[PDB]
Order: structure tokens, then sequence, then C-alpha cells
């Protein structure tokens, strides 16, 4: 196979596919990443090769039955459809040059389904996490991209061959069509094993990690409310994982607090009792895979679903909206509840077990073959 | 479930040789950590891997292990590696205690990994990067210097490895290298970008020149400058020169029929090339061989003479075996013309490529490591 990988221009979506890209390559197949500038460093930082392509929190994301919730998801499909069309010439040329035989495509990167349709190539969708694109998004996607595909002789945007799904079924949106399961492998970037990452401490270790993309969109509030909530509680040791660009957000920290700057989470998370995060699937799924419960402050897109379904399975707590997130008493009480009740860790382990019972990226390569 | 600690020598290409196996391990749910000195940090991270921090030419005597001078060169290499093993054992023991690996994946030359395996009673899987000339003089000096050491810790002597993994095409492997289990070479040449011109050949005769960073640091400019002059003088030739950034200031007044490809992964374009001119480092040379591309090899050190000799005997290239040959411009030019005028070189290189493709993929080797 020559597998051309087409993600939306968000690091997490491409990182979700990185262990499968590596399984494909360790299996003999070729792999190229269609990468806009926002994905270049991510792609290369995983040892992969590329072709160059040129308000919060908002709970309505998690409410597709609302007027506002329907509108947000349609608006996303509309923006993506538009730029898919803008970019189709470029992607056609790339496919001419490199001649892929399969397209491995982000569920949200519609460009990929059009390309599959137009070039008659089989299309393998890949979910990055909780997938809430049924209904509003997917309907709007057909209504906008149906025409171009019919112009080329198809009935419409086609249904994909296969949809790979790293999300444990238990957490998956209830209306997401059946995918083919694949075990989540926590790829969190390259980096260094920290000395203190080897064992827990007598302290209650709490990791805060909001990721780059979230805070650029939200401003510092969710990180800084998390730091305020965690360090207040007696006996907690805060581990704060930030990219270099957000290190200066952190001014006055207690003495036992640790700044972990660009340190892959999976390297130390097992020494932690709690993750405070925003529901971004790279931090969140690495925690759940390592059986660590979470306190989730969702902001946008699929984060509210993930936080809801996580809490429903008992493996964490959601702060659902601006009223909850801005309330230091609820924030701190939520941390104290998780630390004081080992039923959270127990639920989280149960989910870790759901994940590790799933076929690994290695096993999926044969599915892709067929 | 394994926790695999990887113990390379501080040479990028030895680590790069293991990158596809590391990916395979991770892709099948295991954990992998690279014990990296400073020189390895960027290669490990550049492949997506995580690290624990640690810490004249050509010379034909390297392929003359049956002579005094050859034996001395491999012995000093084993001496240097044994001495660093004693320097660094304390960090490695602290790391193994910290991370608790269940198996060590060790560069054949990284003597520390065998010591560590002995001391902590962990299986050691050795990994060759290519042709392995370490039997006899190197291995003897290793046992001589480390046997007493491992005895001082209650062991038998430097342990025998549980398993040796070998990507080298078997018809090209040193005759005295002990048997290793086959693992198919996958061309990992680093990250980077698909060049527009790499899609298809042109009417020109495309010849890639790639000497690696390691080589040019040791040799200076000569082998590059020799290959550029020899290739661009021949009429009909287009030279694609793969150079890392710190070496690009070596080329000046580049002719019209020369192209600089700075850190572009070879596998991205190599299929459009009719010949590869290199020093015989396995990353360049196995990528070429994998693609059935013949090579003109200017060996300089270590395993390069053996690879160059054995590739020439297979018919899959030409060796310039020493300084008088590599600096004979007219013989160098004639050798390029010879390969370009005779498709038998390519056909011989496809035969070697069929050996590689008969080897199990890194993915299949995951099962073997689990059973070790
Ligand atoms: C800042 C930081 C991120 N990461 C990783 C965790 C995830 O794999 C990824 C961030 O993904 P994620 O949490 O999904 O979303 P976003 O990047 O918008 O926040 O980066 C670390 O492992 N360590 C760090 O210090
Ligand atoms: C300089 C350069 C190297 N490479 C790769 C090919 C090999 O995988 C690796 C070099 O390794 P190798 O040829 O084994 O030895 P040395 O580094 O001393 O020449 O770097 C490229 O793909 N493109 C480049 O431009
Ligand atoms: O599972 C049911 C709920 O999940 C979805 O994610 C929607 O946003 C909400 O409309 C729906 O009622
Ligand atoms: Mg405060
Ligand atoms: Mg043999």
């Amino acid at each position: 196979m020559r597998v051309l990988v087409v993600p939306l221009p968000y690091p997490t979506h491409l990182m979700a596919m990185v262990p499968l890209c590596w399984a494909l390559q360790a299996s003999g197949h070729e792999v190229l990443i269609a990468a806009p500038p926002e994905l270049q460093a991510t792609a290369h930082g995983a040892g992969l090769t590329t072709a160059g392509i040129r308000r919060f929190p908002n709970p309505a994301f998690g409410q597709r039955d609302t007027e506002a919730g329907r509108q947000l998801w349609e608006q996303t499909a509309s923006n993506v459809a538009q730029s898919s069309l803008d970019q189709l010439p470029e992607y056609l040329r790339l496919a001419e040059a490199w001649r892929p035989s399969v397209l491995l495509v982000d569920v949200c990167a519609l460009i990929g389904r059009v390309l599959g349709g137009l070039l008659d190539l089989p299309v393998v969708l890949h979910r990055w996490g909780v997938d809430p694109t049924a209904g509003p998004f997917s309907d709007r996607a057909h209504e906008l991209l149906d025409p171009v595909c019919r112009h080329h002789g198809l009935t419409g945007l086609p249904t994909p061959e296969l949809i790979l799904d790293p999300c444990p079924p238990s957490l998956q949106a209830s209306d997401a069509p059946q995918g083919a399961p694949v075990q989540y492998v926590p790829y969190n970037g390259s980096g260094a094993f920290p000395a203190w990452g080897a064992a827990r401490t007598s302290a209650r270790r709490v990791c805060i990690c909001m990721g780059r993309m979230v805070l650029n969109a939200t401003g510092p509030a969710p990180l800084l409310r998390a730091v305020a909530a965690a360090t207040e509680l007696p006996g907690v040791e805060a581990v704060i994982a930030v990219p270099p660009e957000h290190r200066a957000l952190l001014t006055d920290l207690p003495d036992n607090a640790r700044i972990a700057e660009s340190v892959p989470l999976n390297l130390f998370l097992r020494t932690c009792e709690l993750v405070i995060c925003a529901g971004g699937s790279g931090t969140a799924f690495t925690a759940t895979r390592l059986g660590i419960p979470q306190l989730v402050l969702p902001q946008y897109f699929d984060q509210f679903d993930y936080a809801r379904n996580l809490a429903a399975a008992g493996a964490g707590i959601c702060l659902p909206d601006e009223q909850a997130q801005s309330d230091h008493e609820q924030f701190t009480d939520s941390i104290a509840t998780v630390l004081g009740d080992t039923g959270f860790a127990a639920a989280a382990i149960k989910l870790s077990d759901e994940i590790t019972a799933m076929p690994h990226p290695a096993a999926l390569v044969r599915t892709l073959e067929n």
C-alpha cells in the first residue's frame, strides 16, 4: 500500500494516527502525510514524511439537539466543506505525483472523502476520540459536498470503506456508527524520562495538562483556575505540563509544584492520582489508558461529550460550564472528592481494561490490507 | 507486555537501524525507552521516541582483520567501548532500577548492554546495523577486558546474548559473524519532505551522492568532492547530492547538472535514481539495495570495506577500495559510466533486494522478543 494520510490541521488528530502510521511502515507499506504548515512539526517530530499543503467554554457543542448546538456543528461542516473545495486542485495534483492506493483520513477532514470519491480510491476513516459528527455536521457535509461528487458521476459523498475507532465503546457518542476498534496507544510526542517520574511520592500527585491548542483559544483561565484549585488542597503535589509558550503563565507556585515542560505524559502519569484537563483526547485517552481518573473542564467540540461519558462511567468529574469552572469551591471540592474516593481510580482501571482488550494498531494493518 | 530499554552506541545510524523495530514494538502495545547520550538525543526524538539521558581516511586496515594493523584497530575500538562501559555502568544501573525494563535491545557494539543484562539478569537481544566485523579481534578484546568484571559481579564472564537480530542481506554478511535471526531492513532515513522532483525520473541519468554526517566528520571533504567531480563531469548525468546542513558549505560553484537535496529522506526519491555513490554506511546502502539500486562505494572505516567488497562480488556495484582508487578521477568517472551502461548491475542489486524481502518484517519480530 501507498497510504496517503489526510488529517484536519490539528496536531491531536494526526498524533492519534501516528502509531498506525508506524505500524504501516514497520509492516512494509509506504506512508505520506498531507500536511498543512500547522501539521509539519508534528508529522516530522514523529519521524514521518510529508507533502506540503498550503466564547469558551461553550456547552452547546455538547447539545446537538439545541438550536445553538445544531448551528455550531453545521458551521464546522460548512467551514471544512469550503476549504475542502478550495484545496481540491492541490490534493488532486499531490495524488497524481505520489499515486496513493489508500487514503487514511481524519473523520472531520472531508477533503479526504471527496478525493477518495473523485479518484476512486478506497477511504479508511479514522476517529481521534469521541465522535459527535452524526446529525448536524454529517448532514451539512452531504448537503454541501453531495453536488461536486454528483458532478463527477457519484450519487453523492460516499460512505467510507471502514471507520477506525480508538475510543472505548463505553465512552463513544451513542449515535456514532459502528467503527472497527483499535487500541489507543498514548503517543504524546518525543521527550525525556524525568527522574521524578519513576515512583510516587508520599504526597498526592495531581497532573494538570490543558495542551497548546486549548489555551491559545481560551486564554489562561482553565490552566490558572486549575493551578489555584490543586495547590490549595493539603498534601497535593501539582505536576503542571505546559509547552514552552505557556510556561510564563505560571508565576508564583508553591515549593513542591513541578513544571513539566513538553514532557510526554505517559512517561510519568502512572505516578499520578488525578489528571485535570480540558477533554482533549490526547491527554484524556493517555490518562484513561493508564487508569488515571480525571477532572475535566470542557471548552469546545467533542470535550463535553467525553467529560459527560467519562463521569457517567464513574472515572471522573465534569465541570460542565463557565459557572462551574469559575467557582473555586466546586473546583477544589471536585479534586478532594476524587482523592478521597478510590471508586474513581477503580472505574478508570475498568476503562483502561476496555482499551487494552482492543486490537493494537499492529493488528489493524491486516485489516487495512483487506 | 514488555518494557524495552534500547542501548545504542553514540552513533545516529546504529539507532536509526533500530527505529522501525522500536515503532513495531510501540504499535503492538509495548513501551520503549532509549538510553541516549547527548549525541543521540536528536535522532531518538526526531523519530518520535522517548529518551533517558546518559552522560587518516580511507583506512583499509578496517577490512583486513587477518593482519596486525587490522587486529589492532578493532582491539582499540573494543578497548574504548569497554572503558566507557565502566565509566557509565552506574547511570545505567540507576536507570534500570528506575524504569525497570523487562528486556534490553542492544547495539552489537554497545558492550554496556551485555554487562547490564548480565548484572540484572535480563534478556539481551543484540541488534546488528548491517555487516558485523566484530568477531575475532573486537570480540576477543571485549571478553578479555569484561570477563573479569562480570566475574567480579558473580557472573560467568561477559554473557552470551539471548538472540542476535540481523538486517544484513545474508549473502553479504561477514563469514565469521555468528548466526542472527533475520529481520527485514525498513528504510528509515529520517523525517522530511517529499520533493516535487522526486516523483518521476527525467531524461538525465540520475545519480545520487550521499555520504553521511558521521563519515564526513571523520574524513573531511574529499569523498564528497571526489564524487561530485566524477559524477557531474559525465555527460548525461544529473547529480542529486544529499548532504546534511553542516556539510553544505563544502560545495561551491555547483554545476548546472547538480542538485542539492538537504536532509531529504532518501526513500522519498531514490526510486528515480540509477546509481548511488556513498561510503557504505548501511542506512544509505541498505535503502539503495532494498530498492534494487546499484552503488559505487568508497569505504572509509569500520564495516564499510567488507560491505563494499561483498556488494561488488555480488555484481551489485563497484568498490573504490583505497585512497589511490578513490582519488583517481579518471577511474572514478569510468566506474560511473560502467554501471550506467550495463543493466546487469541493477539486476544483481534486485537479487540482493529479494534476499531482504524474504526476511520477516519488524512487526513479526515483536512475537520473538515477547518469547525472549
Ligand atoms: C504540553 C504537553 C503536551 N503533551 C501531549 C499530551 C497530548 O498527547 C498532546 C496534547 O493533546 P490534547 O490534550 O489532545 O489537545 P491539545 O494539544 O489542544 O491540548 O500533547 C505532553 O505529553 N506533555 C506536555 O508537556
Ligand atoms: C544527509 C542525509 C542522510 N540521509 C539518511 C540516510 C541514512 O538513513 C542516514 C545516514 O546513514 P548511513 O548512510 O548509514 O551513514 P552516515 O550517516 O555516516 O553516512 O541519513 C538522508 O536520507 N538524506 C540526507 O540528506
Ligand atoms: O447521547 C445523547 C446526547 O448526546 C449528544 O452528544 C448530543 O449533543 C445531545 O443532543 C444528545 O442528546
Ligand atoms: Mg489562588
Ligand atoms: Mg554467513
